[PDB]
């Protein structure tokens, strides 16, 4: 099934319910980023990397072993817009 991730961006909390195992991170991230979180352009992942794992984009959320409750932070500033 597809695991869920929650997105966290200044002071509130966002749950991600579309993406799958059989996508990847940046599927999720650049997902929700788009819906209120910030582009990756200028902000930047806090912990790209989860257990040991470099966890950049190419690995798939059921790659990644990640809770789905799992927390998302991004430092930066919203488009210019």
């Amino acid at each position: 099934m597809a695991l869920p991730i929650i997105v966290k961006w200044g002071g509130q909390e966002y749950s991600v319910t579309t993406l799958s195992e059989d996508d990847t991170v940046l599927d999720l991230k650049q997902f929700l980023k788009t819906l209120t979180g910030v582009l990756p352009e200028r902000q930047k992942l806090l912990g790209l990397k989860v257990k040991g794992k470099p966890a950049e984009n190419d690995v798939k959320l059921g790659a990644l072993k990640l809770k789905p409750n799992t927390k998302i932070m991004m430092m930066g500033t919203r488009e210019e817009s």
